[PDB]
């Protein structure tokens, strides 16, 4: 029962299937992502973000090769090339409580108006969340979230603050792993 920080816009892009990109898009892929994304609405509050997420299935159900797209201030389909100074972080979470705990962290630290600036220090700078259902054999409710942060400068302490909140959270070691990455 709080506000997020600034609006975030949702949307859903599935699984790009090659027959379609080739005859409707003329094997264009980025065109067909531009076509194919299934737009949501602005979230302005937790109570919008947990509402957006109760229409859906879980995120695990949402489908291999697709991707549920949060982007602060942007309704358009978001890019790497908007942050020439920036990077980003993977956090795979593989299996329950982990993927629930874990991925309500993530969106507070990212979205939310409090959570952000403990994170931080007092100038938020993830400013796109994007979250893959990945589904295996071995791990049927694994997920990947995948955070961008507008300044690459600022990886190491929120990449700290995200490992520090999930061993107090109690999560086992072998449930997740968090990465940094450049956009690449």
């Amino acid at each position: 029962t709080h506000a997020l920080r600034d609006k975030w816009f949702v949307s859903f892009l599935p699984l790009l299937t090659a027959d379609m990109v080739n005859t409707d898009y003329k094997g264009n892929w980025q065109l067909a992502a531009q076509e194919r994304t299934q737009k949501l609405d602005w979230i302005t509050s937790v109570e919008e973000l947990w509402s957006t997420m109760n229409s859906l299935p879980k995120v695990h159900q949402l489908g291999m090769g697709s991707t549920l797209i949060f982007a602060r201030n942007n309704k358009e389909p978001p890019s790497y090339e908007a942050y020439p100074n920036g990077s980003r972080i993977m956090i795979n979470l593989l299996k329950p409580p982990t993927t629930d705990a874990g991925l309500e962290l993530v969106l507070a630290v990212v979205m939310g108006e409090t959570a952000a600036e403990k994170a931080s220090d007092g100038k938020p700078v993830c400013d796109v969340l994007r979250i893959a259902a990945r589904p295996s054999r071995e791990h049927s409710e694994q997920i990947r979230v995948e955070v961008w942060l507008s300044d690459s400068t600022r990886s190491h302490a929120v990449a700290e603050f995200l490992a520090e909140a999930m061993r107090a959270k109690g999560l086992a070691a072998n449930s997740y792993n968090i990465a940094e990455a450049s956009f690449d």
